[PDB]
C-alpha cells in the first residue's frame, strides 16, 4: 500500500 501510494504520486 504505502508504495503505491508513492507510485501514483
Amino acid at each position: 500500500l504505502a508504495a503505491s501510494l508513492a507510485c501514483a504520486l
